[PDB]
């Protein structure tokens, strides 16, 4: 700030620790003037920011800061003197004043003040708090925010502290003084500090009320001001402002190659079939498998402080179900490493009057959580409409660190050809057909082309929406037959949807020919899926997987 | 798309360029084969990735394209010839075509296929068609985008072109094919184009309906996608698919300091003085003075076609809540600074200014938030709020201008200050000459013997220092380019300012000829002493000042500078 001086009699000036106060010397100087020495208290930091005699330039600004503390109003004083060969020296005075005001907060992002990103960059991260609340779990799940002012006893008397927030992000951040005292909010974005003289500590604690949306672009500020008040007659001035920088942590979906920590079950009381096999899998696994006491989604917000996990569930289209929205493993897209995986979505390829895609909504949502960038995918000509039903991701220990499972019914007539050529070409599916009679159906083979075309499109949508490669995907035989509307589906039971419950896992049986008291297809599955290292699991077929939360924080990216 | 052999059967297929034709190799090959080959001629740009023996690696990568375009059906064959170590050759086919796409556009943000800021970007500018307004005269305003298709004729009996835009995006992008002509706009996401094989060229004409505002950011794309309708049963399939982007021009506001093209007027008093001096005042300035025959600001949207100028209100360009607003949104509020540079970012298109509060309270007052958000789409002018709300009026012209310098960087920012009013009436009664009348006709030694007055006045000063600091740090000004202008402030009922004679600052600029209003100050030698100080201030650098008793918007020139240069 400026503080301008009349010679004939002294003012009152204050100067706070850390700002470089400017200082005028020319506008409101006396009448004849040309140069200045400065004889001031040792104690005051006063430089010159824009001796060699220079000039009066028009704008030299003289930056003036002090930093003890007073105890009583104006302790020091300052003052000049201008030489000349007219007259001797003219005086100003200036009652100057020192006091210490900080609020400082997670700087380091361990556990301040606007939104901001930055794994090495300034900000705190704040959870948000979709819910309504003591002692220490407060203490650990909101930011730390510190007020510390030294200053004069009397020194208040003319004077006021305001902490605000602006008012556009006012309704997303609110802060408790430390039941719980609100200081701001959705309701306040302003408030008056009620600090005696000396030294007194109020500390704030804060939370969000909201993720990062359309309408929320990615700021929640503060700022700390000082107001000058001596008269009670003029409106009040401003003398000292610091505003400064923190973030929201956004919504997170977990993938299924995470060591898991709880898993699940549903209500169709198949269980004792059902979850025998999961069950004993838990058992091998040595997870914590408390089944379902008795459409919902995983994930996780984290700080420094607290990583508190959160679910969450739902003019209705089939290509709007979870099922449709799978999360990639952690991916590396084109130099752009997602830590937090890339959401990847079905809709259609272009629309028409029949054509479904999302809410656009949800793809917004997912969009303005910048850590996980959505992935637009085709599958609409399926006639349930979800991707979960022709890709999925399994764990791998080694090479590249996962692997993607895709239907291809290429390699299934491959096989039954095969096995066809070897003389033995009888074998009982599930009616029951041959092999012969289901290679000797002219309209699967034109079905199967059409559908293999639809999934090609989606493989090279994946190959470049990903950053995947020929060897990071693997085949698995399903044929396919179509349905009213021309709608694809599966032949046999879908064998790409399965419980992933560690590094070995649990498919569905195919139920189909069988090679020596054998399924064939469950032995090529075995020898395509167990030399990488997993262990598979074979039964007649709701569960939710909740894993553990990344390693990598989210706010370590560069969106 | 993935293209399959089947050593039983070749396979025919349509290889559009502009996608490197990969080829699968693992699902469907031969039981006993290990290892294949490739037959084709040097000249083809084969593009193979780890004869020669290349086994079935897992990662092999192999893709193919064409240096010609194909009318005709297989004018070139690629037989892909496995070889087995036990098992005769079997020879996979592959009769190559290519039909030449093109979709050739102003895509150099000259309006991957994305849109890039700087000056040396990618994408395509279109101007909104905010007027209500025949093939002929439009091809030169609105953009046209080239759709160029060179397939063989018998295509399209079993295959169908379609263009479309996002089920978000219709409401804002209109394209006529070249009256009536409903392609993909506000009702039809989609278009069958119906397009005669061989070779064909294809234009559309391309009008927005909206500026980017809070939901847009800005950014729209068009697609063309190439199916495939062999069988009439089954579903259509995708071979092909081409995608452009556009994005909507931006209002861009206009400064005060911008040489003019058109100046306005309002007969709202008879004042026929003020309108000879206007006159006499825009001849001397050059310009056409356009008088209405019986606030709105205007800018441009400048494009690489044409600079509609814009008109922004709360002829040319013209582009609500329901009631209970405040006066004091109103569009005198909104100034724009000249290009500056703020903490390092730096502005060549200006960064707006407005009226607020210092700090957020249950009595201040902020301009609407609509004006905010809508300018901060418009991410070329970054606002910036000021402590302007201690005046009764609200509005950031009030005590500060800009006006046009020929020295250093080319703009001097006006600010209305008290002291330097009292320095000179203190000088002119030192030297003796202190009763002189001014204008109610009040004395020079009267006000200088009135403390209620460098009280309010000293106040005033601190308001004028804390956004003075404001704009050192919020528009990277000096303290050296602020001309301390004099003029007296005064308080009334709730303690808002006022100016106490007319104000000197908020005048009519017209270029380097300043309309000030007359001070009607103390007359002494002749001349009024504020007068005085102006003339002598501003004379020594060239301005010319003509004061008037004072509703004149002045269309300017637009800043040449292409908004599609700058990174917001």
């Amino acid at each position: 700030t400026l503080i301008r001086v009349t010679p004939e009699q002294p003012t009152h000036a204050v100067c706070v620790l850390g700002t470089l106060t400017q200082l005028d010397i020319c506008s409101s100087a006396p009448e004849d003037c040309t140069s200045f020495s400065i004889n001031a208290s040792p104690g005051v930091v006063v430089d010159i920011a824009h001796s060699s005699t220079w000039p009066l330039d028009p704008g030299v600004e003289v930056t003036l800061t002090m930093k003890v503390a007073s105890g009583s109003t104006g302790d020091q004083k300052v003052q000049i003197s201008y030489y000349g060969p007219k007259t001797p020296p003219v005086k100003a005075l200036l009652y100057l004043t020192g006091v210490e005001i900080s609020l400082c907060a997670d700087i380091t992002r361990t556990g301040q003040r606007t939104w901001t990103w930055g794994p090495c960059g300034q900000g705190a991260i704040l959870l948000v708090n979709c819910d309504r609340d003591l002692d220490s779990e407060d203490l650990q799940d909101m930011s730390l925010m510190t007020l510390s002012t030294k200053t004069p006893k009397d020194f208040f008397t003319n004077h006021t502290l305001v902490l605000h927030v602006a008012r556009s992000e006012m309704d997303k951040v609110r802060v408790f003084q430390a039941k719980c005292s609100v200081v701001l909010g959705p309701k306040w974005p302003s408030h008056y500090l009620m600090v005696p003289g000396g030294k007194h500590n109020m500390d704030f604690y804060v939370e969000a009320l909201a993720f990062p949306d359309t309408d929320f672009p990615g700021l929640i500020t503060l700022t700390i001001s000082l107001l000058d008040t001596s008269n009670l007659e003029l409106p009040e001035a401003v003398v000292f402002q610091d505003s400064v920088v923190f973030r929201v942590a956004p919504w997170i979906m977990t993938p299924n190659t995470q060591p898991p920590q709880e898993v699940y079950a549903c209500s169709i009381f198949e269980n004792e079939d059902f979850l025998k096999s999961v069950t004993t899998l838990a058992m091998k696994a040595k997870c914590k498998l408390t089944i379902c006491p008795e459409e919902m989604e995983i994930g996780y917000i984290q700080a420094p402080h607290k990583t508190l996990p959160v679910v969450f569930d739902s003019g209705i289209s089939g290509l709007d179900s979870f099922g449709n929205l799978e999360v990639s493993p952690p991916v590396t897209v084109r130099g752009k490493e997602y830590p937090l995986g890339r959401i990847l979505f079905g809709d259609s390829c272009y629309p028409s009057n029949d054509s479904r895609q999302m809410h656009q909504a949800l793809q917004d949502f997912l969009s303005a959580q910048q850590v996980q960038a959505p992935v637009k995918l085709y599958s609409d000509w399926l006639s349930v409409g979800h991707v979960d039903e022709f890709l999925s991701f399994v764990p791998a220990p080694d090479r590249k660190g996962f692997r993607l499972l895709l239907a291809s019914p290429r390699s299934c007539y491959k096989l039954f050809q095969e096995q066809q050529n070897e003389g033995h070409g009888e074998a009982l599916l599930f009616k029951q057909q041959k092999i012969k009679n289901i290679l000797s159906n002219k309209t699967l083979r034109e079905h199967n082309s059409f559908v293999e075309r639809c999934i090609d499109w989606n493989r090279e949508l994946l190959k470049r929406e990903l950053g995947l490669a020929e060897s990071d995907i693997i085949d698995i035989p399903q044929l396919f037959k179509l349905k009213e509307f021309s709608k694809a589906e599966a032949f046999f039971p879908n064998m790409v949807n399965m419980l992933v419950l560690g590094k070995h896992l649990g498919i569905p049986k195919p139920f189909g020919p069988v090679i020596n008291g054998r399924c064939c297809l469950e032995e090529k599955v075995c020898s395509l899926l167990e030399p990488l290292g997993l262990q598979c699991t074979f039964i007649n077929d709701g569960t939710n997987v909740r894993r553990k939360p990344f390693s990598f924080k989210w706010w370590n990216m560069v969106p």
